[PDB]
Order: structure tokens, then C-alpha cells, then sequence
């Protein structure tokens, strides 16, 4: 049971719009909206969305496994050895948000301060003492972007596993010599850094020039969660505010995906006329180039929706019914929809490119969709006894012996393994990950799906407890 | 009663080193060390310090008022009108950490997300509705460093008030015409931005080329808190670890100040031989150029302590007794003292240049000295009934009317005014400031003075409660 | 009769290697090597080449016209109007080295100091007085690369004409409104700058992703000058020095072109065994990325010549027989061939990327191939009476009336038109072009073809008169 | 007899303004204006000047020797060894335009292509073979400004000699160890690069914060050439055009110097009322910050000429009688004087910051003052037999033996030594220097003094022969 299985099971349910059924529904953890900062929904004037993994939720592990296969094939096509063809995607290995160290070829899980929580070289998990040879302070400077790449997106899940596969393969293949910073094959040296860049390039190529989009749209049922409640919630949002889409995807792909997402024999509610997906949006913008979109952006273009090509020149007209935009910036949205920053709730899945940047650069309010949470929640509640025991050991150790330090590592390992080989997205044991820290700081609201907003009344006030400084308590 | 009065009153006390007297002492709020993240003191191997407002705490308002006078005089000497001479420093106006908007000539107090909490044009406090003309979203992008300057240091306190004085003077002087972005005097236009830069330049000039250091060292009793407990605590720290100084100041000034701070007729404890201030440090480094110091730094030089001039060339030797360093980088410290990042507790007062940068770039542990807290604490505890009422109004309003919104602003104003015209350093009403947010995120420990570490035993474990995500609760 | 017709007529001649026949041959202007700085051939140790328009000389106008057609088609395929399909390449319009002003949509011919010599808007030639509206000083700052693009290469000849075609078409098409900086089509504005970038992009696309290389190699006789004397001269050069190729092209294309250039039923001389083109080179380097190649370059890779793909990793071995390199830098050449800068004669056609950069950055000696010179020479000598008259008018006017100024413009126009609508590559009237100035300053030797070196003995000393300063005369 | 002696001897002459006396005067080489590109004086509308070494010509070697002494003293004051005090300026050593190589501590004289002509380490002149260890190609990349500094100005003459002195002193002082890249003194390493920067800093300090200007203005007769013909020529220029000053100096210094230059008991001609120096200029601009001045410049300020301080704010008014400007850009001049680029003759001494930049960035016409030419001309004409013999040997060697190569070096050395140890400013033997090349390319006119324009009638046409390409001859 993957996280997309949870979402697709909740998706197959019809909406019961009785008030009491909703309030009782939204108290169960899986359909809940979680709150980092209070947010008065009645002050929201525009609801905004990206598409990938928000409106269009890609099924797991099928879609990661497709991306992995096509990326492997691209690497082999450019000259990587045939043995790559024998890899097979394994969803139990990668957790999202790991850091790849291009100097030493390691996947790292770190906390908000760059402290190492997990270190794997290939599939070899390096215990604390042995990491100190390469990380004397058990610490990395994350902002050294020449060395470290943070695998922040669900799209990064195939390459997270692929990088470990590659390191494992070359380490154990007798034609190569392992070195501190890469592999030597006689008179060719492949550094982990250049190997890493080939992987990034091949992922980019699969998405832009390869066949991933084509293979997706030819079996959308296999690859995309479909939920009749999506047009219901969008319709309700449009009753109390304006609705816009700002996606990095092109129009042709967006049009195929969105058409599939709205393809029911009815409109918002069963028994109503079907309406095209564009009618649910006051503003549609593609080729957004986020996060640049939240700074100066690019020139505003107009899509010729008949042909799928951009018209020639910069678009200087007003907002019109049926016009589709390309590029521009977040000021385009605010100007054309007459909204100020905090009037906008932006719903996205990119912790950096959607949430952090719209919050910091524009003062937008934010809803982070976290797909894996639909399954992380289930592990969390089923194994609460593990975590409660860890909390209890932490408190006992503090009151103090070394027998307890070993019990702490044992429980920590046993808890993490329930999530995968790389542990929970949000923590390793009692130590929070960087990703968890970013969620709390930049996502005002978050949830496994934004559909969970359907179970809250129109002017609900999401509430979070105020923060007090230690000396204020 | 200023904050330096509180510190100087606690400084005049001799240390009673009975255990029970200490533990009872450190529970009173004013001598307490406050904890954002747990810190096991027994794992600390090096204690590091800056000098200004940490070891050498400048008395308030005397020292701000001196800096203000010399800066005013510098501006008049370069051609600013004589009326500036009639300004007089007023410590009730500035709170530290305000943002000066060079486009519109405003001082702003903002929260961690750039939301406006207070806006003053000169001494005119702009109420919410009127700020929306210049700030349509009640929001600023703080990282736009061309437009916004964050007055983060206590050294910035004179110019915080001076900028408001200048805006007030030119607005109300009939020889000038007020414009959106500055003042017009016939054929000369003075933008708030260029006016602002003249102020920054004049402050820099007073510190580097003017007479501020000279006037300080000629009346150190007037200008510098002196505490016999300082060499006691340094001596105790050196018993369980290494001790270093890394200051941006030059050697000559450091030597005059530090000599004054250690000028008692005794050493660490009364009755012991006096020892020179240098003997309390395993490594002394001046001209540190923080925050660049925590990146690549500058070349390591050696001070000729007899003449106060740098020797010629780059120093390539080892750590020696009596050598004083200049420049270098934080790696110099770690190499010469054989310490790793988390082995170091760095004690400073610059939330950015000392704490944030040493934490993010090097993984150092941090102690932030906040001088004003010695008085903010007293206001906080004396007027807790105001804040408790505000908390109660917040909770009541949430359960819901507009009569309560006005009561909320009334109590908020009345609470803020107890701290000054710009309110508490840490909040305005129930809304936390950017500065408070930075303290919680980057200062592992903080206190009005680092002397408060004297009241904790050698291997004390400072404890902070673990963070849980909303969905983990 | 185009310039490639002249070269192909001289190419069909067999080489007569009698000494007296050579010396008499090389004195005729068309087979001459022209000398800007003296060069002792006996001190040359390596001869180096690029490929395009040096070894592989593309026939004119056929090859420009192919590039024009494919570029037009690419623009139409992305949404430019169908009328573009009715353009047809016209070799009488463009001269190489014109500057396109992206602000005002003009082609400019300028001297070495940026003075305007010719200005055309579309096909409208702007006379002196009318240019002063947009160019008040009849001057452009060429180094303002955001505004001005210098159409330096023969590959730029199709787009030089295309840009004028486009400006002409949009100016005169009633669906558009002409503006100072571009064209308005209701709510779309196409600036000359963005129009210009679409053209650059489409040329790049034709070369890299389009079908230009494919169409070339499927009719090489139509598109490429073929000369049996090429392997003869290369063989002779290899007898007294080392020979290398450094081309920006990829291996697959280089291999097809070079194979065609050496496809005779014999080797260097008739009656000798044919040898593969690679055996004529001590070092073969592709994907050179000049001019970056003459600075830090890119990583050195090794071509798998069987598959045409780069091997995986950085190549760290030595020079081997049969190895083909990719990327690297000019230091690769000098290291692997044991040559110093002035030991190398580099033979290229890019006045900037081959000649200027290798001369300025590395001290290489230079031979600039100028294909058009094979025809410019013929015009020059046939119409010498026009130029001699202009010289005579210049001297007469100086001794002095306005009747002569008009005669000067008349003769200037009549002389320029013999070369094309944009005049001689080297001058307009008595005023030298920027391109001529760059040739004299950076090309030690130059010629219509490098084959002309065949007619000079092994250790010939090319001689140029010494320069004296005005006060030295 | 220095070059300033020649100028001061010609300065003491009264002007005889009979036409025939002038024409006969201007044909003698020393009072001649030399012409690189033809220039019709009647088309000139504005004459512009810098001050230092153009209007105010500093006497030699007195003024270099003062700058040397003050720079030495500054280095000793910051900790350089006392032995520096025993240096004494020696005008026979430096020639202007040498390149200091901060990697290897050498002064280099190079041609226009970076070929080495002379190499001195300290006072040790390195013969050709021995230079190839550090310069394998006898070549430097001049644009590598991190490594090479081009000592282009007469102000650079003191430090040119000082750098050689320093290298000589440290090489031969037993307290130091010579290394490839600097000097080691136990645990201090002084690289030639950091030594070089200390020298640059100390020169800058002497000019801006030291006592050079003060010592100059207290003995102007000793330090500044004074010529009654200067106000005569300025007055004549103002009769046919506009006159402006654009100097990097501040107003106070400019005012002292210019007042001295115009301090005669008469105005333009003897017997006329004296007029203040400002009345000879339509526009006076100080603090010009050339060469930035010819790009975007700095903000336009207004000088308070009573106090010598800048007024407060940006000046936005028009050109007024008596206003003195500060900063701005070259567009300020062109706007306020209504002149286009080629309408301006700019008279300066900085081959880069005055001539090259005004020519390339703005299309100004240029007059380069070269003070040393007043003496280089005398050496040139007195030793023409040496150069004519060298020319004859060059031609003979070309027709060919090694006995002549040695005679060529002998004559080359003997000719160069007549100019100084670093040879002629314009050449070494028959090889032209970089500086000569820049003069020919960027200075339309040049002369030992601009006063030489006095001997040419109002609308003289300076003439230079047209350039022909080798294939055009
Ligand atoms: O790793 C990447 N390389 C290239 N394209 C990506 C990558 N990750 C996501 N995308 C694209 O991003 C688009 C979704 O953007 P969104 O709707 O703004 O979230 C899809 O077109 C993806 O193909
Ligand atoms: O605003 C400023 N301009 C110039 N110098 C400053 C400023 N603020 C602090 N300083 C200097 O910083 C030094 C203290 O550095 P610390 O001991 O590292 O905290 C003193 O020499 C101050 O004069
Ligand atoms: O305008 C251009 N855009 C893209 N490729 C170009 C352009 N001009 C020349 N090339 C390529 O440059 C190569 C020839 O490089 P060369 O042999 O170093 O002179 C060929 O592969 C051309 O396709
Ligand atoms: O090496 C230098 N360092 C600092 N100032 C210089 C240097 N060289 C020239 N100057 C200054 O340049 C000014 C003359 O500028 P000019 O009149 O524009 O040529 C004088 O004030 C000099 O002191």
C-alpha cells in the first residue's frame, strides 16, 4: 500500500456535503488539513495551484518507476554500461529530500542545521564513527550548491535511487577502480560530480525531450490519480474567490492532463452538465518558470490554444475570457486578478519553488501538498508506541547509562525502517529533517492532498498556537 | 533605569561560589541562561567570544549618545545644515532591528515574514490604513538589500534615531520640498537613499577615522561596564576547555578595552595575583572581518604587539604562546585549537555576523548576548497582566465583536509603549519580530549577559523541549 | 561568378611542383598569401586548422541559400507568418561583418571606430542626414553587446539577409503597426530585439537540431569545394611539422565532411595509395567550443570513433595514434604536441573565435582564410580606376569645392555597388571597415584559401614593412 | 636635461603671433603636432582637458622623486624595513608603460602582442634564454589583470622604480630567503603580489591622504611648469569653440594648481587685464572618476566653491555661469554644451582612462599629451644613425649570417640605452611597444605638449596618409 493508493481510495468516495458528515470526516487524520500558522479562509480572495503532484497526482511507484526506466535508458543510450538495464526501481529505498554529496558520492539525510542523520554510500549505510572521516563535524554546508544537491521533489525520487544504484554498481564492478572522488577506468576518470550531472541531464532530457509525457498520457489511468471531488472543490472555491493555475508545464501537456482530470459524465456534482477544465479557472498560466516566476519572471506570452504554440511577441492586452498565458511573473497574477499577496492562497508541492519562494518574495499564503503523508500518517499512528518509547528514553537519559544510548539507537533504527531504508520524510528518530523544518516555517497549511479543504466550511479559521520565546514562558 | 544599569548592578556583586547559592541565583530570570536548543556543556571544548557588547558592554544611553553626537558632527562637517546640532539622542525612540526603507524614508518593524508591525515616517507613526498606500500588501521583501537596511546592531541605535530625526527635520523645514522619495531644495535633490548612505558613511567614519574610540578610552568608567566576575568565569572556562577571542576591532583598541576590563587588584578571585588579559586566551584574533571570516576570510597576519602594527607578510607558523593573529578565517581557529564545529560555543552579540553565520556556515554552537534583555525582562514581568489580557482577547476573538478588535489594538499599543516608542525588541503585541525569530532559530542559548553562565555547574545540560509537527501531535 | 566558383576553378587544377612554376604562380594575386606581419615559415613547428570554411569550403550561394531556407522554415514552424515562405535568398544583398542594431532594427556597416558607413532599414538605405535622428553622432558603441550583434561569420550571411527581409516584410504588411523599436499587432508587440533572438535561435536550431548537416552530407558535391591539392599540402606540412585539427563540429559530421574532402583514387600525389583523412593529423580535436577553448576550455573527453559517442569520463592518458579528442583547451594541443605559442600557425576563418582569440590569449601565429576575397580581389583589380579616382578626389579636396564632395559620394557609391548592396567586405569608399581593421591587426597572414601556401617553398619568409610612428618619420 | 626642462624652456618663450613665424615654428619637430588620423580643426566645437600632466605639467625628476620619497616613507611607517630610507629616486631606470608581473616579481616591456622585449628582476636584466624558464613562449596575457599591472601613467614612474628597488633589496638582504613567488622571513611569507599591493596602496595613500598635494602646492615653482602661452591658447580656443575641464582631482587642489598656472600680471596677451582661470572654461567638472566617467559615471554634484565642499544632493539645474560640477558622466558634458562626440577634441595624458575610453565609448576625437616626447624626440634625432643602421641590418639579414644577429642585438642595446635602462617609451630596437601601438590606434593627434596647437591656424587640417590593406597595394 503506497501513498497514492491511500489517495486513490479516498478519491473514489463521493462527497457527502451534509455539514455533520464533513466535520466528522475532517477530524480523522488522513483527511485533515494541518496548520502551522493560523489562516482565516474568509480573507482569502484567490486560490492558486500548480499542476504536477497537486492537481495531477502521479501514482506510486508506477510513475517513479517509469521515470527511472526512461532515465536509465537515456544513460545507456549515451554510453553508460549495459548493466544499468538490470536495475529495477525500488520504492523502499529513497526518501524525498536527501542531499547528494557530489564530492564523495553519498546520499545524506540532514536536519535543519546540516547535521548528518543518515549517510549511505551506494547501499552501504555508514555508521556514525565512519562518517567522521569524510565529515569531521558530522556537518555539511547545504548552501554549497556546487557540492551538494538537495533532492527536494517527488520527481527526484527516481534519481535518488538511481544515484545509489550507480555508486553501488561501479564500486562493485571489477572493470573500475574506486577512488575518493569517483571511479577510474584506466585512462578515463568519472567523478561522482560528473556522474551526477549526467543523471540530472538525463532526467531533464526525459522530461523535456524524451518520452515520459507521451508514455504518461497514453495510460493516464495507470499513472494519474483521478477524483470526482476535484471539480467539486474547485467549483466551491470559485464561488467565494478567484482561481488560477500557474504551472511550469507547457500547454499541450497541461491540456491533456487536466482534460483527463475533469473527464466525468458530469460537472462539479453528479447530475450536472460537464464543463471543460478551463472554465474552472479565472486565469491559466503555463511555462511559469518558477521560482524565477516570483522574481522578475520572463516576458508575458499568449498561448494559441488551437495549435499549442505561443503567439509571436509580448502580450500587452488585458485579462480576457479564454486567454491562456505563458511566462510572465507573479505580478501578472496579482495585477490581472486584483489581488494582494496575503489575499492569495497558493497550493503547490515544491517546498522551495512553490512555497518558500511565494511566501518570502511575495507574502503569499501557502498550502503545501505532501503526497507521501497519506502513508507516513498511517505508519506514524500505527507505530506511535515506538516513538513514545523513544521520547521516554530521551527524557530518562537526560535525567541521568550507556546501555540506554544503545537502546536509543535500536529504537531509532526500528522506527525509521518502518518508513523505508531512508526513514521518515520528516525525521530520523527524534531528530527532525531539514524538510520538516522547511514545512513548518514556510507552509501555512499542509496536507496529503488539497482535496482535504473540501471538508472545512467556507470561512473556517485554521488555528495554530502562538509561539513564545523561552524567556517569555 | 537602562539595561546597562541592570548589568552594572549585577556586576558589582561578588561571586558566591557555594553550589546552593548559584542554583538559587540562576533561577531568577535576570541571571538566567535561556535555551532554544539543548546543549550539553560537557561536550564543549572551546569557548569563543567577540568583544564589543559581549566582553565590553557599552553603557546606555551614554555610549549611543556619544556615537550620535559624533555622527551628527560629521554630517554637519560635510555640509548638512547647522540645525542638526540641535538634535539630542533620545533612548526612548529606537528599538533595535528596525528596517529602514530607503525608497520612502520610513523605519519599519516587521515580523519574520516581512509583515509590517510598525511604520514611522520621521516621528509620525503611520496607522495601518495609511501604510497601504506605500505598502499595498503591508509587506516588504527584506532581502531587497538595495532598498531595505536592517538596523541589527546596538551600534545601529544612534543612526536609527538619527534617520528619524533627519526625516523629521527636512519634512518640517520650509527651505525644502517633501517628495515621495526625498527632499528637493531648488536644484538639489536629496533622496532618502542618498541621505541614508551619508548616515551610514558617517557612522563608519566615526568608528574608523573619527574620535569615538579615543573618546571611549579616555573615560572607560563612563562608557564600559566593568565586572570582577568576568575574569573569574573566563578562568573557569579555561579549566575545562580552550578560550579564544575573535573580534572585528584592531589590536590597539582591543588592548585598551580588555586591559580596562581586567584591571582589578587581583586575578580571577579576590586575593589572587593579577594576570594580564591575554593569559586568559589560548588564541587571540583581531581584524576578523566577520562575517567574511566564516567563509574564505582574509590572509592570516601576525600582530606586532609592541607597536600595534601588522608584521609584513602572511603568517605561516604554528600557534605560539603570546602570538596575536589578524584576519584569517574560522578554519584558523579550528585548525590551531584542534576543535570541530559543534565542539565550539561561540559567544557574540551580532545576530547575523556572529550567530547566524557561525551556525549556518560552520556548525558552531551559539550563545547570543542580548544587552537590552536585562531591561526587557523587567518590563515583561512587571506588565505580564497586559500580555495575559491580550492573549485572552486573542482567544476570545477567535471563538467568535469589532469592539474586541479595538480593545486588542488598545492593549497592544499600551503594552508596546512600556518598551519605547518602537516597542519591544521581540514583539509588537502578540506578533513576534523578525529579530525574535532569528534568535529562536540561530541562538542555541541566549541571555542578557554571558556572565550568567557562571551560575551553572561545569557540565550542566541546558534543555529545550523537542519540536513536533502539527500532524505529529 | 561567386567566390566559391573562383576557388573551385583553382581547385580543379593539378599541382605542378616545379619550383619556377610555383614562384610564377604565387605572384598572381588570386593565389597569393598576403602578409600583415612578417612570418618565418621555418620557425613554424605545428600547423593547426579549423574545418568549416577552411578545409571544408561551402559553395556559394547554394549553401547560404540552404541555410536561409531551413531557417525560414523553422521560423514559420514556430508561428511566424506564411509570407516568409516567399522570401528567396539573394546573395547580392549581404556583406559579411555588418552590425545588427536590435534597438532600431537596422543593419549597420561601421569602421574600426564605430563610425557609420552604411545604414539600411529593411531594404531602405538611409542617407547620412536621416541616420542622425537615431545616431546623433553617426556612431555606435560596438561593445554594447546587449544592443548590437556583429554578423562576423559566413554562417551569418543567411540571417543578415533574413533580418532585412523580416524588417521589410513587417514594415510593409498592413496587419502590423511600425514603431520605433518593433512591430505592434494589436495586443502583441514584437520588438526588433526579440525578433532578432528568434532568428539567432532558429539558425542555431538549424545547425544543431535541424536538417542542415543532413542535407549537406547528402549532396556534398553541390555544397562543398573539393580539391585534390588539399591532401598534397597537408602531406607537405606534416613533413616539416606537426598537424592538428581543432573544430567546433562534432565527430560524426567532421568524419563525413573530411572523408569527402579526401575521397580521391590516390593519396597526396596522383599515383600514390589513398590514405584516410585521419592519418594526415597528429592530433584531432572536435567539440572545441572556441573561443572558450583558448581560455579555460572544457574537460578533455575521448571520442569512441566506432560509435561516434563520447566515452564516459575525463580522458587522462597520453597522445596515442588513432585517439580523437573532444573539448579540452588550447593547452591540450600545446602539451600533447610539445609546442609553444609562436611555434603554431593556426589556420581559421573566424576573425574573432579563431584568429583574435588565439593571437591575444595564447600568442599563436595566425592565417585567416577569407573566402569572399577570391571574388573581392577580382572586383578590386577590375575597378581600380574607380578607387584611384576616389584617392585623387580625396587629395584634391584636401588641398582646398562642394561640387567635389558630391562627386566623392557618387564615385563611392558606384565603387561599393560593384561588390553588392552592402559594398566591399573591407571598405566603403576610402573608409576601411571594422572587419578590415581586425584582419590587419590579428591575422599575420591571410588569403582567399590556405591552399595558397602550396605555392611557397618550405622555409619562405613572408615579409611586411615595419611600422613607424608619425614622429619617427 | 629632462623632458620637463625642454617644455619649460619652450614655455619661457613669448608667443610671436605673426603667421609666418608660426608656420616656420610648427615645422621644427619639438613644437610639432603629430597626426595618426586626419582631423579638420574647423569641425571641432568643444575642446576638453584633464589637468594633471596636461595643463599642469609636473617637473621631472623633482616631482617623481617627491612621490617616491613619500611612498617609501609610507611603507616604512607601516612596517617595511628601515633600509628603504636609503633608496633614492633614479630617473634613468624607469620607462613608462612597463608591466609588473606579480607572480614572478619582474618588470616587463612588451610589444602590442604581449611579446617580451625586456625583462628585469630587480636591477638584473634577464637575457632572452633565461626568460624562457618563466615565460616559455616569451609571451604574457596582458588582460590577466590579477597577475599583470601595466604602469601606464607618469604617476606610476615612482613605483616602477620602487618595485625594482624592493625586489633588489629583498633578494640581496640576508634576513630573507628568495623563492619563486616572493620572500620568506621565517614564518612570514611576502609574495611579490602582496608586496606589489602594498606599493599601490601606499601610492594611492600619498595622493589622497598623504602630503604630496600639500608639498606640491607649497613649492609650485619647483614642481609645476608655468607658461604664459597657456591662457593665450585657451583664449583662442574659446573664440572658435567651447572649452571644458574634466579632471579626476578635487576642486581645492584644482583651484590651487590652476590659479598658479594663470598667475601672470596680465591676461591672454601681455598688457591685457588678468582674468581668473575659471573664466577660460565654459564647463568645469572635478572628481570625474574617469574612466567610469565615460560609462555610467556617478551622480552629478555641485561644488560649493566658497568652502570647497560638495553641496548636499544631486544637482538637477542647468548650466550656469560660475557653477562647478562634480562627478556626473561624459553625457553631462555633451548635454550641457550641446556637442556630439566627434565635435569634441579631448586633450589628456592617460592613454587608457582619457584617450582610449573617450574614443571607444563616446566617439570623441583625441589629443594625447606625451611629456617624455620632448626628450625622446631629441634622442631620436641625435641617434638616427643608430636606428638607420638597425633598419639596414634588418633588411640585410632578411635577404639572407649569425654574425649579423649579434650585431643586431648590439646596436639594439646601444640604441635603447640612450633613453634609459628600460629604453625608449615607443620601442626597443626595431620592435614597437604596446604603448606606441595604443598611441597610434587611439590618439588622433599627439605631442609633447598641447601648447603646440598654438602654432597652427584656426582651421588647420591635420593630415595622415590613408591605410591600405596588403592585398589593396
Ligand atoms: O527534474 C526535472 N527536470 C525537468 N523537468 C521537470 C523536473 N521536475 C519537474 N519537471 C516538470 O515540471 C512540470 C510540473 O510543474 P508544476 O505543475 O508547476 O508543478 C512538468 O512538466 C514536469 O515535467
Ligand atoms: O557601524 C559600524 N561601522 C563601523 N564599525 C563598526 C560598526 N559597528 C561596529 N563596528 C566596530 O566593530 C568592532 C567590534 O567588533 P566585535 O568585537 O567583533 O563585536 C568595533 O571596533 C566597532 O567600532
Ligand atoms: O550560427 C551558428 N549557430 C550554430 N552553429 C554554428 C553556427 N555557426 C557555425 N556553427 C557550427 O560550427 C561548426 C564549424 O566549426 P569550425 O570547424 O571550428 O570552424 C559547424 O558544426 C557549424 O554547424
Ligand atoms: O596612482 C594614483 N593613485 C591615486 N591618485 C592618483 C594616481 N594617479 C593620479 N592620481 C590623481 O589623479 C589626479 C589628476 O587627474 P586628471 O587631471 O584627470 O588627469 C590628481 O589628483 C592625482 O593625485
Amino acid at each position: 500500500t503506497s501513498w497514492s493508493d491511500r489517495l486513490q481510495n479516498a478519491a473514489d468516495m463521493p462527497a457527502n456535503m451534509d455539514k455533520h458528515a464533513l466535520k466528522k470526516y475532517r477530524r480523522e487524520a488522513y483527511h485533515r488539513v494541518f496548520v502551522n500558522r493560523s489562516l482565516a479562509m474568509e480573507k482569502i480572495k484567490c486560490f492558486g495551484f500548480n499542476m504536477d503532484y497537486t492537481l495531477a497526482v502521479y501514482k506510486s511507484p508506477e510513475y517513479e518507476s517509469l521515470g527511472f526506466e526512461l532515465t536509465v535508458e537515456r544513460l545507456v543510450s549515451i554510453g553508460y554500461p549495459q548493466e544499468l538495464l538490470s536495475f529495477a526501481y525500488d520504492s523502499t529505498f529513497p526518501t524525498r529530500g536527501l542531499v547528494f554529496d557530489t564530492l564523495y558520492g553519498n546520499l545524506l539525510k540532514v536536519d535543519a542545521y546540516g547535521n548528518l542523520l543518515v549517510c549511505a554510500h551506494g547501499f552501504n549505510f555508514i555508521r556514525g564513527p565512519e562518517t567522521r572521516e569524510q565529515y569531521p563535524n558530522k556537518f555539511i554546508q547545504r548552501d554549497d550548491t556546487e557540492r551538494f544537491y538537495i533532492l527536494n521533489t517527488l520527481f527526484n525520487l527516481p534519481e535518488t535511487y538511481l544515484l545509489a544504484c550507480l555508486v553501488d554498481f561501479f564500486t562493485n564492478c571489477p572493470r573500475y577502480t574506486s577512488c575518493e572522488t569517483g571511479f577510474k577506468d584506466g585512462d578515463l576518470f568519472m567523478s561522482y560530480r560528473s556522474m551526477f550531472q549526467d543523471v540530472r541531464d538525463a532526467v531533464d532530457w526525459v522530461h523535456y525531450k524524451g518520452s515520459l509525457k507521451e508514455k504518461t498520457v497514453e495510460n493516464l489511468e495507470k499513472y494519474v490519480v483521478k477524483d470526482g471531488k476535484l471539480p467539486l472543490l474547485l467549483s466551491r472555491m470559485k464561488e467565494v474567490g478567484k482561481v488560477f493555475l500557474a504551472t511550469n508545464s507547457d500547454y499541450k501537456y497541461t491540456d491533456k492532463i487536466m482534460t483527463y482530470l475533469f473527464d466525468f459524465p458530469h460537472g462539479p456534482k453528479p447530475g450536472s452538465s460537464h464543463r471543460p477544465w478551463q472554465s474552472y479557472f479565472d486565469l491559466i498560466l503555463v511555462d511559469a518558470r518558477k521560482p524565477l516566476f516570483f522574481g522578475e519572471g520572463t516576458v508575458l506570452r499568449q498561448v494559441d490554444t488551437k495549435t499549442g504554440k505561443l503567439k509571436i511577441g509580448t502580450y500587452t492586452g488585458p485579462l480576457q475570457h479564454g486567454i491562456v498565458y505563458s511566462g510572465g511573473s507573479s505580478d501578472t497574477i496579482c495585477d490581472l486578478l486584483g489581488a494582494k499577496g496575503k489575499d492569495i492562497l497558493y497550493i503547490g508541492d515544491h517546498i522551495f519553488g512553490d512555497i518558500l519562494k511565494s511566501k518570502k518574495r511575495q507574502g503569499w499564503q501557502t498550502f503545501l501538498v505532501i503526497p507521501e503523508l497519506a502513508q507516513e500518517l498511517h505508519v506514524w499512528t500505527d507505530k506511535s508506541s515506538l516513538f513514545e518509547e523513544l521520547q521516554s528514553l530521551d527524557i530518562f537519559l537526560a535525567e541521568l547509562i550507556s546501555s540506554i544510548q544503545r537502546r536509543i539507537k535500536k529504537v531509532t533504527h526500528d522506527m525509521d525502517m518502518c518508513y523505508g531504508m531512508m526513514g521518515s520524510l520528516f525525521r530520523s528518530g527524534s531528530r527532525q529533517t531539514l524538510f520538516a523544518s522547511q514545512v513548518m516555517r514556510y507552509a501555512d497549511l499542509y496536507a496529503a492532498s488539497f482535496i482535504n479543504l473540501l471538508y472545512y466550511p467556507f470561512s473556517y479559521l485554521f488555528r495554530a498556537a502562538h509561539v513564545l520565546m523561552p524567556h517569555e514562558s
